[PDB]
């Protein structure tokens, strides 16, 4: 009753397997990602086919950087625990505007008017990108049931795409309700992944290219990124 869908591994590219992949997007023929590197938070521009960094910033000491996004010349970043968010010129990595907001930050993505952020609750912000403070929100629901752990997001082809924190599924959620339409099983994936880093971690990276319809898909310690096309499950 909610499709299931199997990837196909279209490319697969180098990825970091010290990086604790915390945010993930695609723009301007790069990798944009959010990175924990032992404690420290750092962000990121990765050259694609290396998976190599062309350029960071590192976050302060006490901020545990989470979900990025772009918003038209600009990062936006979420934290953890600090309630604190950062937007930065895209060009240089600079800091210009910090913001607040209540709760944890997990994921971020945007559509075309908003900012949209998880916190690994069922309950996703709709943030003004301008004030930068909530004015929707939805509840996700998977056969009626609220779905908690969401963690990075993609705007993908009208739809909200979230890892589900510490499974190996993407839900496809409907923005206007919240239900969840579908969902991604990358279970095995990894053991496409050529040879395993020690340690690895979870799922979690979603990236998309609007213009040529390439979706991306990584997830913590991860040896790959994974370009993928999705089939329907029979
Ligand atoms: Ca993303």
């Amino acid at each position: 009753s909610i499709p299931i869908y199997d990837y196909q591994i279209v490319h697969s590219y180098p990825h970091d397997t010290k990086a604790f992949t915390e945010g993930f997007f695609y723009r301007n023929g790069y990798f944009y990602e959010s990175t924990g590197l032992n404690g420290r938070s750092s962000i990121r521009k990765v050259d694609i086919e290396s998976g190599k960094t062309l350029q960071q910033i590192e976050l302060g000491k006490r901020y545990f950087g989470e979900g990025i996004s772009d918003w038209k010349d600009k990062i936006v970043g979420l934290t953890w625990k600090n309630g604190l968010g950062f937007v930065w010129n895209i060009r240089n990595l600079r800091q210009v505007r910090s913001f607040n907001y209540d709760g944890e930050g997990w994921g971020l993505t945007h559509n075309d008017q908003y900012l949209i952020m998880s916190d690994g609750t069922p309950v996703l912000r709709f943030l003004d990108p301008e004030s930068l403070t909530p004015v929707r929100t939805i509840t996700v629901t998977a056969h009626g049931e609220e779905l908690p752990e969401l963690n990075e997001l993609e705007w993908v082809d009208g739809e909200i795409f979230a890892n589900v924190w510490q499974t190996n599924k993407i839900v496809r959620i409907d923005p206007e309700t919240g239900k969840v339409t579908g969902i991604i099983d990358l279970n095995g994936i990894l053991a496409e992944a050529g040879p395993l880093p020690s340690p690895i971690d979870v799922l979690n990276g979603i990236a998309w290219d609007k213009e040529h319809h390439r979706l991306f898909v990584t997830g913590k310690l991860w040896p790959k990124v994974f370009e993928i096309t999705l089939t329907q499950r029979v």
